[PDB]
């Protein structure tokens, strides 16, 4: 046991209703919108293959020149009600929005910097319009916030002098003032998801990360705070020096989800994965031919994968500079929503089932002991193997969409073959099991 002042304070999952709602939501969308949407990955004739929201860095653009993109910020097609309607039809229960990315441009009219939506041709409080519209559709709103800020000359990557230390203190005050402003201007916010906290400067200031968590929890009752914010006394991030999770949930698994056989430890804590549609573009990039672009079934597979291991999934969108979405993202949201309208009972408010993983797909467990078989890989055998834990039996199988009874055959003393449906559903599909626990 290493003694810590700024380590974990939660042991185990929060079970207050706000945390139950964050968890039960399960499926979210992410919005990455900022000045990077204007150049869209291209600067002075060169299209850079790196993440569009990092173009300032790829193209070595000075801060003042980058921020002059504000003069072009005029998203005339923006309509927050239409964004909320898109999110509703996708089946999302919450939306996570970039309030300020590394570039430092604020989507709300901050009084602590000039680099905001207020000082653009458009003028309007984009964030505030989104909060109202998503909340009107019954959708929770979460705030992404980058601590690292390329627009503020008090930022430091490391602290190598007294002068650095003084500047960085003033930077942390600024950061607090913005955070307090977000929490008070938009009191319906349900989560802060911090990014840009990896630098040595932040790791040396673990105390500040703990302070930020506490300060926001005091201002917003029941707010969730991600693990990525947090560093302990020794500069250990996400999990402290004693291996305990900091914040309210683990944020991670951006590229790759936990392995369903080897990473069952994640079932012990809340966690949320966030995913891009292309391989690694969060902001709007004009050229999606540069990397692999996931199909709707590949996204759906990741959504159900997360839920099956006790986690949430958030699907990222990078809106165009004009305030509309690209055709690939409209098609994705529509396809997800059509599947979720059919099969969403196996997703919303579901969790890890405690069954051995099988090849056909994933199990999820509902709030009243329903066990759902979500089938992505259809066996040529026409038999879906189900190995039950000790003491558990399968009493019935039903096709979710139609209520058709599905034959269940015992093959050995804890294993069944569940038949595939009489007609191939032609898409990933759900069979609902009724199970019984002995003694
Ligand atoms: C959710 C994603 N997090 C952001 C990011 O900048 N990651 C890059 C990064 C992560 C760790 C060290 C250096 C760079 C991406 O730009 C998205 O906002």
């Amino acid at each position: 046991e290493i003694p810590l002042k700024y380590g974990a304070t939660n042991e185990g999952k929060r079970q207050d209703p706000a945390m139950q709602k964050f968890r039960d939501n399960r499926l979210g969308a992410f919005i990455h919108w900022g000045l990077y949407a204007i150049p869209g990955g291209e600067w002075n004739g060169k299209v850079y293959g790196g993440a569009a929201e990092w173009l300032k860095s790829w193209a070595k653009v000075p801060a003042d020149e980058w921020l002059k993109l504000m003069d072009q910020w005029n998203p005339t097609k923006f309509d927050a009600k239409k964004w909320a309607k898109m999110a509703k039809e996708m089946g999302t229960k919450y939306v996570k929005i970039t309030t300020k990315h590394h570039e430092g441009f604020c989507l709300w009219p901050s009084k602590y910097t000039k680099y905001t939506v207020a000082n653009t041709p458009y003028k309007r409080d984009i964030l505030g319009e989104l909060v109202k519209a998503y909340n009107d559709e019954g959708i929770d709103v979460h705030f992404y916030f980058s601590v690292m800020d390329w627009s503020n000359p008090d930022y430091r990557y490391d602290i190598k002098s007294k002068e650095d230390s003084i500047a960085f203190s003033r930077f942390l005050e600024f950061t607090d003032n913005q955070l307090k402003e977000l929490a008070t201007r938009y009191p319906t916010v349900k989560d802060f998801w911090f990014d840009g906290t990896w630098d040595a400067s932040v790791k040396k200031n673990g105390w500040w990360t703990a302070h930020a968590e506490q300060m926001l929890k005091e201002l917003v009752p029941g707010v969730a705070i991600n693990s990525r914010l947090r560093a302990d006394d020794k500069g250990k991030r996400h999990f402290d020096s004693n291996g305990r999770l900091m914040g309210d949930y683990e944020s991670g698994y951006e590229r790759r989800l936990p392995d369903p056989v080897k990473d069952l430890k994640v079932t012990q804590w809340d966690w949320e994965a966030c995913m891009t549609i292309p391989e690694n573009q969060w902001g709007y990039h004009k050229d999606w031919s540069l990397s692999y672009v996931k199909t709707p079934i590949e996204v759906i597979d990741r959504i159900v994968h997360a839920v099956s291991m006790g986690g949430n999934m958030v699907v990222n969108f990078g809106p165009q500079a004009d305030g509309d979405f690209r055709p690939e993202e409209k098609a994705m949201a529509t396809a997800i929503g059509k599947w979720m309208n059919r099969y969403g009972k196996a997703v919303y408010a579901c969790d890890y089932a405690g069954f051995e993983k099988q090849d056909w797909g994933y199990y999820t467990r509902g709030k009243n002991d329903e066990v759902y078989m979500v089938v992505f890989n259809q066996p040529y055998s026409e038999r879906l193997i189900v190995k039950t834990p000790k003491g558990i039996t399968v009493e019935k199988a039903t096709l979710l969409t139609t209520g058709e009874d599905i034959t269940v055959v015992e093959t050995t003393r804890n294993e069944y073959n569940v038949s595939v449906p009489k007609k191939n559903p032609g898409e990933p599909y759900v069979i609902q099991l009724k199970v019984r626990a002995a003694k």
